[PDB]
């Protein structure tokens, strides 16, 4: 795979989850952003793939699984078979990458998105491959029990602009947030 993309929303404490769910109540516009960015393919006949850990898969309401219009790959060292509704099960990020490179997948897949959690982000960030990280920074603090790993600011450079990503601070439900894009070139 030529390049990876990761997307996450974090609060001021770098928190991403609390008790199996998000630390903050629902933000409609943030959700729409995730859906659009991960579902949009730049090529006809192809779809994007999303890779996620097991607790992230089960955090999605059952009736909404798998994430529509994307090939869903779940990572787990314990499961024997892909959970009901998932397209593929992999035992490491490396296996999932290999999978994608395979014949069947290769022609069917456009972009690859990493959608969490912690260990999934961390493994993707360590690969010496071109990578774009789409971060939503929610400018408030919420209690969290699961955090985003540290990003190497020497490697991942913050872009000042990116096509189709609003620059300004956004606000919804009395909460402000900003979209940032960081890029690592390999
Ligand atoms: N704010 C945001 O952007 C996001 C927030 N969330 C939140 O994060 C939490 C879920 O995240 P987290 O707790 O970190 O869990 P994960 O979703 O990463 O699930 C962890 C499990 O996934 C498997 N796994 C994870 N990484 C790997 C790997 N590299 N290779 C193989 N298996 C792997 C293992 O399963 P096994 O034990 O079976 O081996 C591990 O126990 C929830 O609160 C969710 O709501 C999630 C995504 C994005
Ligand atoms: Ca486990």
């Amino acid at each position: 795979v030529r390049s990876l993309n990761s997307i996450v929303a974090v609060c001021q404490n770098m928190g991403i989850g609390k008790d199996g769910n998000l630390p903050w109540p629902p933000l409609r516009n943030e959700y729409k952003y995730f859906q659009r960015m991960t579902s949009t393919s730049h090529v006809e006949g192809k779809q994007n793939a999303v890779i996620m850990g097991k607790k992230t898969w089960f955090s999605i309401p059952e009736k909404n699984r798998p994430l529509k219009d994307r090939i869903n790959i779940v990572l787990s060292r314990e499961l024997k078979e892909a959970p009901k509704g998932a397209h593929y099960l992999s035992k490491s990020l490396d296996d999932a990458l290999a999978l994608l490179d395979s014949p069947e997948l290769k022609s069917k897949v456009d972009m690859v998105w990493i959608v969490g959690g912690t260990a999934v982000y961390k493994a993707a960030m360590e690969k010496p491959i071109n990578h774009r990280l789409f971060v939503t920074r929610i400018l408030h603090e919420f209690e969290s029990d699961t955090f985003f790993p540290e990003i190497d600011y020497k490697d991942f450079k913050l872009l000042t602009e990116y096509p189709g990503v609003p620059a300004d601070i956004q606000e919804e439900d009395g909460i402000q947030y900003k979209f940032e894009v960081y890029q690592k070139s390999v």
